[PDB]
């Protein structure tokens, strides 16, 4: 009767409000290009890219000899979902130690901003969980502020880095002999 | 009467939520592209493909000499179906053996993720079921969690792949002489 | 008064589930590309396309000489008919008889498959209803499965096929001496 | 009041539904491409091409020399008209008689089929009624049934001809010397 | 009350018909193309187009030589008119003649057809009315029929034309010397 | 109430109606490209174009020397205005004289016609509304009748003109030494 | 009840029409593009433009050397704003004397009209309200009527200027040595 | 009831409305382009850029060599925020200081206007919140009023800047040897 008529109605407006809703979040776009220059003086084997948040739809350059620039990029999940692209690049190098990237960028900016970090680990490291917690809890990560960041990596390297503060984040390092 | 119209509005309702619900379904890709380098020094012959989930639009290319690479793609059935695209690749190799790459690009990654396998087998076998099954159940397969992975597959033979995780996935190996 | 209202609101929601319904048959594409390579020795005269489902909008080639290739397709009646594209394309052969390959994309493929076969008839035998019930019933066509099949066709001819199981399907046969 | 209402409401649903309905109708492409090859020894001097349905966008060329191809092509009425394209082609010989081509591609495909001729007429003739009646009803016309059909033209004449069995139909025909 | 919106509804599904009928008249097209070839050994000067339907966006040319060709065109009225293109060209010649040529593209093809005419006036002569009523009613013009017609023009001239039956007109003729 | 209800649903339609006449207005083009030969054997200098209706969007050339071409265009007013494109060029000549070429394209071809006319004033004289009303209603101005039409203009100069009959109109004048 | 029925009704209606007409408004374009010829033997710096309406989205040119042309444009406030683009360019001379240029293309052309205006100001002024007042009300500038206007700048200067009347305004002068 | 009926339709007018809204407010584009000509004799280094309001989509360029030119752009937040492009660009200078540039280009016109700032400080310091307060509020920022402004910075440096009053805000600045 008429109250199935305004149950109906009702349900079709929350149809309608629920549809622009799922296209305005399907419609965020949350991605990230990283570039790493490499002027080590050694090459670097990828390892692995654990992505916390988000994926990827390129492989992982398995070889980035000295001189030359890793470049990669990851965005977030398909679909109406609430999360940005957060991970952690880590890349074996020839001494036998581990260049960890990492990288975060939000889906809510209103909690959270652009991350990123840059660290070498003793021995070889794959990026996962515990890595991606520690590069961003632990070690000091630095803002994506649209701001240069310089800091010692140790064993004889340096590193240089820039990350912008939107959504289409671009995180370019330069890791060079210190 | 009343109620015959709030049934007809709430078929329409339904219409157009069914109408919604299908365009998404039939929105969603799945699809993977294999790329596999023959570093082996034999001539690989292929035998076929078994798509336990999925369909392929082109042909499985029938010689990859030594040096070549295997070049492939596949997607998930055309229409709203909530498959992914999980099949074997079955090719011969000069040896008399064969070699089998499962991928397995999932629909519902609420559930399952992307995995992949590289295995040799003894004499001629054609990817099926039961071959499915063995490299995805029983034969330790990777995830393609966008990590480099690499395992000896016997024969003189070993493999270094990689997959990344998202829908649209990219399954690249290198079989090398041991 | 209320009850014709009724009636023509739901004639209204019928109309457009089956507006619907209609684009949706409509928009189901089924056609076969077929390639067929001639390593026979012998120049092939098209004899004739017998179209148990579906059409073509091209000339059948009238003349392939050996060491070329003929190129060919046809796909499923336009409009919304449940109807894939099912024939049988009939060669004459220099030494006399008959080259026959059938071709089966179906629309319904929860029933039905691709399949695919190639023989060869004594004498010139054009393309109809009852070859291609015997090569579709009784001469084992071979499953469009994205595999490769080879078979002696006999009179010094082999054949080397693929199919694949999509319904964008590619039928790629090379015929040659045996 | 309410008996009005409803009648308008049936009458807009009318419209919609004429509308779709003369959308639908208008949509269907019936059109036929016609090659005539010319290896007779004679020029062809166009006489006029009777269109029993359809009508044709360009010029009937005027000469055809030996050697030379007529490229000609037609289309049903435009419009959401129930017909086809069907006609007649008739060409001046330079021995002095008459080269007809029937060409018929229906609308409704439930009752009709492609249907194509050739003929020779001493003198000449126009086509006309009459010629199309001959030649679809009379003289044994070919189907289209994507086939390649030869016959004997007499006056020292033979023809080899080919039409596919869709609505976008290729009429393609080799008069050469017999 | 009940009757003020039922008129209001009736209004608006009014509307909805007058827009679409205004639309369909809108899209219907009537256009000619006009060649005429000038093998007549004098030159022609362009005199008037007169216009009985329809009009055209291009300048007359001023002057065909022998040897070149006259490129014209037309259309029917902008606009939801009922109206297609019929009009007289009138060049004047150097031996102080008037060339006419009669075009007709009717916009109702269920009583009118496709006509055309050529004929030499005695003198300067300016296409108008009376010259349209003679060339169209009274000098036998030539039906659009997709037929070649010859017709001596007199003055030592004889013109060989062409027309077709669509609504897409293109009227070819050459003027030659008898 | 039920008033209320059907007076909104009524403004409403008369919304819709007034949207639609709108969009019809504003999509009538009245549109003119004037092309003046200079063959007069002196250098004109532009004075100016007084629009009665409509306006113009490029600059008027100021220097047209002998043999050189005078191109200009202009539209009616941009919107639902029914005013067509009348004005008159003034271009002054080396002799001391002006050349006043008047157009006319109007928006209703009910009651009026594209009209033209070419003039020579002595002395240097701006276009204006006088004229304007001088060269349209006084000194026989030609019919835009897609007919070719010659006056001598005096002072040693003579004009022959071309002007269409469409609302897309083409004013072509060649003004050359008598 | 019925009365908030009513009520939305109309705020619906009520909303449309804001929309249309914010679009329609949004939809104005007023755009002023100022081209001015340096013959005057002294280079221009550019000093400032104040925009009494309007804004511009590209940088003033610096310098215009004896020979060159200033190139600037401008427009109205993006947005359904009724308000044109009406502004004074000025540019400091080598000489010491500031060359004003006033522009004005206004957004109601029902009241306004296009107008410019040149002049030679003493000293280095930047233009501001004043100088705009001064340029429109008290310096008789020109109409933007379609016309050549000339006018002796003095300080050995003259312009000659040209303005249409259309709201995409051209205004284009030459200021050379008097 | 009829209450809840008019709820849910009140609903979905401010549901439209809102629609409307958010679309109209993302609509808004408010980005700056910054130009800084680099003749000071000494080589930047970026150190960073703060951004009260808005981000950027690129790289602040690291270096910045005497006689080059620092090209960097950025926007208001994506989607629905009334906010503009607030900030402050920090280079470092080859002699030990700050080189500040502010730009504002702001959501909303009817309050705040586009301005820029350009200052040196003595050290080496990294644009914040009080580097942007100064600027701003204390230390005369140029009006971005299509205006050159030219201040001596000091330290044998002076600068030349122009800003737009635009939404699409170009700001030009040269800073070279005093
Ligand atoms: C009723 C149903 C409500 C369902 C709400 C689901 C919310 C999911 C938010 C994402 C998430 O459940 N969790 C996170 C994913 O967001 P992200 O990709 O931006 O990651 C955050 C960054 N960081 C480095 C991991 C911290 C995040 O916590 C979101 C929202 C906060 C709540
Ligand atoms: C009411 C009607 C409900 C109908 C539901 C139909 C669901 C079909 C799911 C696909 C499926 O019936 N089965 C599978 C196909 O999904 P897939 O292509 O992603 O394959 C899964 C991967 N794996 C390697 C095969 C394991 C899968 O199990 C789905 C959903 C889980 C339930
Ligand atoms: C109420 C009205 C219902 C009308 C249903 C019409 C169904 C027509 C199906 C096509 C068909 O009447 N018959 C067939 C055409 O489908 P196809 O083109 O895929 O051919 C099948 C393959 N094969 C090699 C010929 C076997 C087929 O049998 C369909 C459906 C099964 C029922
Ligand atoms: C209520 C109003 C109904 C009006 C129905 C009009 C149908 C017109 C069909 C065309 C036609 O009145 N007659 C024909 C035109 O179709 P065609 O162009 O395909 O020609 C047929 C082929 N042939 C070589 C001429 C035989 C044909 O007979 C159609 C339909 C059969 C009925
Ligand atoms: C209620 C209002 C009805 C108004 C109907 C107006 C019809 C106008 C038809 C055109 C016309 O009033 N008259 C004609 C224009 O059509 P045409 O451009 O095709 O010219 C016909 C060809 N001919 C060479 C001039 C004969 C023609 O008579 C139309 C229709 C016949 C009625
Ligand atoms: C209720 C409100 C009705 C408002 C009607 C306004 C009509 C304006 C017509 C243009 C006009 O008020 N006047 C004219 C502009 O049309 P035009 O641009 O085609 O100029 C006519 C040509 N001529 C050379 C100037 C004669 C003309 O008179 C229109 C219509 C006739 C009425
Ligand atoms: C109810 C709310 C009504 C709000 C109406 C606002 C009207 C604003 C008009 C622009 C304006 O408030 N003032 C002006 C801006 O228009 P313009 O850009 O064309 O400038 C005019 C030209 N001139 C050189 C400055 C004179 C002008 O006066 C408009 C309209 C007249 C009223
Ligand atoms: C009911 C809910 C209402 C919510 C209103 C939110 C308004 C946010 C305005 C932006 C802001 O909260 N604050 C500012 C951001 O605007 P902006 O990007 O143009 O910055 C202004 C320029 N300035 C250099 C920082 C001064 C500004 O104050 C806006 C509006 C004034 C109120
Ligand atoms: C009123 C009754 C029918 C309940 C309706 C619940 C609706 C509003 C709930 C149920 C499931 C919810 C979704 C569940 C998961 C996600 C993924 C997350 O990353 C963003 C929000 C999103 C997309 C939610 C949006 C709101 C949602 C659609
Ligand atoms: C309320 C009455 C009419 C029953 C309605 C049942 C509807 C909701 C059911 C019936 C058949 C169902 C479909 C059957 C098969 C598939 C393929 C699967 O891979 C995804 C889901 C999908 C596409 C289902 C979606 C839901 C569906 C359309
Ligand atoms: C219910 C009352 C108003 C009668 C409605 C009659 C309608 C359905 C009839 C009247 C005239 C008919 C049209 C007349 C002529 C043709 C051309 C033919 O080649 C195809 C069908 C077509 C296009 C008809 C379609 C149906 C039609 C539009
Ligand atoms: C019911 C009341 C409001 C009367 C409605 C009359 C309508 C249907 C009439 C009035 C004027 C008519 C138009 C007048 C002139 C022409 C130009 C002609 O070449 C084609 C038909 C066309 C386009 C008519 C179509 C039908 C028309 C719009
Ligand atoms: C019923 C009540 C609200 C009165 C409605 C009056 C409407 C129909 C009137 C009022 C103002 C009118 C407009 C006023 C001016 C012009 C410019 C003219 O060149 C073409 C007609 C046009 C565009 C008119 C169209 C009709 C119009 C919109
Ligand atoms: C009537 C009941 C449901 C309350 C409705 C409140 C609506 C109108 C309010 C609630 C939250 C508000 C938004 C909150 C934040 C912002 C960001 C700001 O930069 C622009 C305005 C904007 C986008 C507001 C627009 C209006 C808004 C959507």
């Amino acid at each position: 009767a008429d109250v199935a008529g305004a149950v109906i109605d009702g349900a079709g407006l929350g149809f309608d409000v629920l549809k622009t809703v799922l296209e305005a979040l399907g419609n965020v776009k949350r991605k990230i290009a990283v570039g790493i220059d490499n002027e080590s003086g050694k090459t670097w084997t990828a390892m692995n890219t654990y992505f916390r948040s988000g994926t990827s739809d390129i492989v992982l350059p398995h070889k980035v000899a000295h001189g030359k620039a890793l470049l990669y990029n990851g965005q977030k999940n398909r679909g109406p979902v609430a999360t940005g692209v957060v991970g952690v690049i880590a890349y074996s190098m020839s001494d036998g130690n581990t260049l960890a990237v990492l990288f975060s960028v939000p889906y809510d900016y209103n909690w959270y901003s652009n991350w990123w970090n840059v660290r070498v680990y003793k021995g070889q490291k794959r990026a996962d969980q515990r890595m991606y917690e520690e590069l961003y809890y632990h070690r000091s990560p630095f803002r994506g502020d649209n701001g240069w960041h310089s800091r010692g990596l140790g064993y004889g390297l340096k590193s240089r880095g820039f990350m912008n503060s939107s959504g289409h984040a671009i995180l370019e390092i330069h890791v060079t002999k210190a």
